[PDB]
């Protein structure tokens, strides 16, 4: 068929209950990440073929980057907890790869300052209990899937996206196909 088990996806031996419909795993240190947010723009291609009432999930991961790395899944639980995702993905992603003037969790809280985040704000939500168990949430989740590596896409926690799988030519072709491969599964 078009759409194959084992071509643009994989199936998890072990499905996940209650996952979100579609989940992404990611680091500020991943290369290929930067490529797949700031130059494919993977998961805004995703949302706009998603069915309605298909929310999009993205989670960060500590495995990448040493102390840094985990400063950083901290700091992307309080993006989600004060919801300005959109606002820091972007100087978050250059400020670690690009100009690479993110070195401690300092310089992490100054993206916030910056992108008009409150330092208060930042503060006390960084320290909150509900950061915590954000943190563990995305920490849960990369168990529940056995993540091995990112960039990683998951649909109704029964399905792994298979990149490797699709064509490489176009980037365009490449992303249109993830995108169709996501709507695929969601509705599979």
């Amino acid at each position: 068929a078009q759409y194959e088990d084992g071509k643009q996806y994989t199936t998890l031996e072990k499905p996940v209950a209650g996952a979100p419909q579609v989940l992404e795993f990611f680091s500020f240190f991943c290369p290929h990440c930067y490529q797949f947010e700031e130059v494919l723009h993977i998961s805004d291609n995703v949302k706009k073929k998603l069915p309605e009432g298909v929310k999009m999930t993205k989670y960060h991961v500590n495995f990448m980057g040493g102390d840094l790395g985990k400063d950083l899944t901290q700091a992307w639980a309080v993006a989600m907890a004060l919801g300005v995702e959109d606002k820091v993905t972007v100087p978050l992603f250059e400020g670690v790869q690009k100009t690479q003037t993110i070195r401690s969790a300092s310089d992490i809280r100054d993206v916030f300052i910056n992108a008009g985040i409150k330092g208060e704000e930042y503060d006390a939500a960084w320290n909150s209990f509900v950061v915590k168990s954000l943190v563990a949430q995305q920490e849960k989740a990369a168990a529940d899937v056995q993540l091995r590596g990112v960039p990683a896409m998951f649909v109704n926690g029964k399905y792994q996206l298979n990149p490797q799988g699709m064509d490489t030519s176009n980037m365009d072709v490449f992303v249109q196909q993830y995108a169709d491969t996501v709507k695929y599964l969601s509705e599979k």
